[PDB]
C-alpha cells in the first residue's frame, strides 16, 4: 500500500517534464516533499515546471536543459543532477522523440532517431545513474506503452524502441536478481493518456477512450515506490486484464534452474 | 516455358511440400555457418535460387559449392558487413538482379555476443542494435519492391530471449524484442494497406550450432535441439505464409511460448482505427 511520505526527501530525476506525463510526475513528486532535477529541451518550460515545484512544496528543485539525441548530454546531465541532490533515489525515464500515426515505408531515419531517443538514451542514463542508485538501493522507472507490449499499425519506429525497453531492463531485472543488486526496475506499460500531443496525434483517426494524465502520473509514481516489476494503466478494463502475460513469467521461473553464476 | 500453374492450392496453408520452394528467389543472411548455412543448403536440395551473404568470401564460396552440388537452380554469394547500411542496401539490388527477382527474404546474420553480465559497454549495445535490427529494416526497405511484384516473404530469425527476459543478453535481447514490436507492426499495416507480403517471425530455443555451443559453454546447462531440423521448420514457416514459427527442445516451452491474449487485444484494437 503506498504512502506519499514514501517519496518525502527522495533524490528523483524526472526526463521529459517540461510538459505531458513528465511534467505530471515533477508536480507529485513536488507536493510529496522530493528533490526533483528536470529534464527536457526547452529551459523556457522547464523554468515554470521548477517555479510551480518549489510552490508545491519540492525539498528542492532543479532542471538541466538539453537534447537526448546527445549520449554525451544524457551522461553528463545524469552525473550533475546527482551532484546537485547529493545522490539518487529514482530516474524516471520517461522522454520520447516527436512521433506520430503513419505508415512506415522507406523512413530508416525516423526508426534510428526512435532508437536513440527512446532505447539508447535510456541505457546511457541507467549507466550513468547506477553508481549512485546502487549506493540508495534506489529504484529506475522507465515508462512504456501498449504498443511496448502487443502490435499495432501505424507505430513501427515507436513500437520497436519500446518493445527493446522491455527486452533490455527486463535481462538487467533478472542479472540484478541473482547478483543481490538491490536496485528496482519498473517497466509501466500505458494506453492512452490525455496529454495535448497524444490527443492531437489520435484526432479523427483513432476512436478509443483517453486516461487522465494526472492519476497516470501518480500510478507510475506508486509503482517505483513500491518497487513492482511491471505497472499498467489504461481507461478499458478488458486492456487491463488482457495486457498481462503469466505465461511468460512462468517460462522466466522455468528457465531460472538453467544457469550458473556462482 | 510452354507451362503454368500454381503450388498453393486447397491444404497448401497448412501442409508443407518442398516443391513449394522449386524455382523460388531467396536470400539468406548470414549463411556462411550455423542455421543460415543449413537454410541454403536445404533451400539448394529443394532446387531453389539462392543468394548467400555474410563476411566471409571463403566461407561463402565454399557453401555456394555444396549448394549446386545438393541441386539448387542457380547459387551466388555476395560478402559484406551488416554494419554498414550502404552495403546492406546494395546486396539486395545485386542479389536480386543475379536471380532476376526475389521471392523471399530470410534475416538470419547477429552480430557476435557472448553470455555476459551487463557492463555498460555501449558499444556492444549500439552495434546489437545496429547489425541485429536496424540491418533488417534496411534489407526490408531495399527488398519490399520485388517482394510486392511476387507476393514474396519475410523471415525474421529471432530467439526465445526475444519474447521473454534472461540474464546475460541483455543487449541480445533489446535487439530481438525490436525485431519483434518493428515486424509485427508492419505486418498489422500490410494486412490493411492490402500489401500481400508475409512475415514470418522465428521463436528458436537453443541450437546445437558451433557458435552457440561454445558461448553457453559452462555457463549455460540446458538441451540444444539440431540445427538441420531448426533450418527446415523456418523455410516450412516462411513457405505456409505462417506469421511466427516456435522451435525449441522442450514441449513445456512450445506450449507455454504462445502468447493468446496479445492476439486477442490486437483483434480487439483493430475496431478503433
Ligand atoms: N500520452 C499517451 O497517450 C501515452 C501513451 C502511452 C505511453 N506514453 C509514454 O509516456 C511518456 C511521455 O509521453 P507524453 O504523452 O506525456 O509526451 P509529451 O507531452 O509529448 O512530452 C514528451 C516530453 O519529452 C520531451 N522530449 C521530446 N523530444 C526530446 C528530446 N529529443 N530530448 C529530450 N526530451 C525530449 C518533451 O519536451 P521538449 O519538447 O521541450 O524537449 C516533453 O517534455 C513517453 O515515454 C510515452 O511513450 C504516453
Ligand atoms: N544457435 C542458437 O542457439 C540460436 C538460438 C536462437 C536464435 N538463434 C538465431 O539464429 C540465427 C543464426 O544463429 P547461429 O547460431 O546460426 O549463428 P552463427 O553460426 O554464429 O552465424 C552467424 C552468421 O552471421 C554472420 N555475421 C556475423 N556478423 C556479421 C556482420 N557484421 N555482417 C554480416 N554477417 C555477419 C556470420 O558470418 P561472418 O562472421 O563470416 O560474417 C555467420 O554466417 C541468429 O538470428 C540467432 O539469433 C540462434
Ligand atoms: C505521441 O505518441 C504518444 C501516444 N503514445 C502511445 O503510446 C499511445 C498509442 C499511440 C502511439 C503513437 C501515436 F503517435 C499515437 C498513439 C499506442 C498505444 C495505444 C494503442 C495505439 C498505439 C494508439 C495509442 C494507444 C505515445
Ligand atoms: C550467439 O549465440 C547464439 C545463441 N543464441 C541464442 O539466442 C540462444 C540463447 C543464448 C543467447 C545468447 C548467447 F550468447 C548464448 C545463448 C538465448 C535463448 C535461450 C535462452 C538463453 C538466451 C540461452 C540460449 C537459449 C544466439
Amino acid at each position: 500500500e503506498f504512502r506519499p511520505e514514501m517519496l518525502q526527501g527522495k533524490k528523483v530525476i524526472v526526463t521529459g517534464a517540461s510538459k505531458g506525463i513528465g511534467r505530471e510526475m515533477a508536480y507529485h513528486l513536488a507536493k510529496m516533499g522530493a528533490h526533483v532535477v528536470v529534464t527536457a529541451r526547452s529551459k523556457e518550460t522547464l523554468q515554470k515546471v521548477v517555479s510551480h515545484c518549489l510552490e508545491l512544496g519540492a525539498a528542492s528543485a532543479h532542471y538541466i536543459a538539453g537534447t537526448m539525441e546527445d549520449m554525451t548530454f544524457a551522461e553528463q546531465f545524469v552525473a550533475q543532477a546527482g551532484k546537485l541532490m547529493g545522490g539518487l533515489d529514482m530516474l524516471i525515464l520517461n522522454h520520447i522523440t516527436n512521433t506520430s500515426l503513419n505508415l512506415f515505408h522507406d523512413d530508416i531515419h525516423h526508426v534510428r532517431k526512435s532508437m536513440e531517443v527512446n532505447f539508447l538514451s535510456y541505457v546511457v542514463l541507467t549507466v550513468a545513474a547506477l553508481p549512485m542508485l546502487k549506493q540508495s538501493n534506489g529504484s529506475i522507472v522507465v515508462v512504456s506503452s501498449l504498443a511496448g507490449k502487443v502490435a499495432y499499425p501505424m507505430v513501427a519506429a515507436y513500437s520497436a524502441s519500446k518493445f527493446a525497453l522491455d527486452g533490455f531492463f527486463s535481462s538487467i531485472r533478472k542479472e540484478y536478481s541473482v547478483s543481490r543488486v538491490n536496485v528496482s526496475i519498473t517497466l509501466c506499460v500505458l494506453g492512452l493518456i490525455d496529454t495535448e500531443t497524444a490527443m492531437k496525434a489520435v484526432s479523427g483517426i483513432v476512436h478509443m477512450q483517453a486516461a487522465p494524465k494526472e492519476e497516470c502520473a501518480l500510478e507510475i509514481i506508486k509503482g517505483g515506490a513500491l518497487r513492482q516489476e511491471e505497472v499498467y494503466y489504461d481507461s478499458s478494463r478488458w486492456t487491463t486484464l488482457l495486457i498481462r502475460n503469466p505465461c511468460r513469467k512462468i517460462l522466466e521461473e522455468l528457465y531460472s534452474t538453467s544457469y550458473n553464476m556462482d
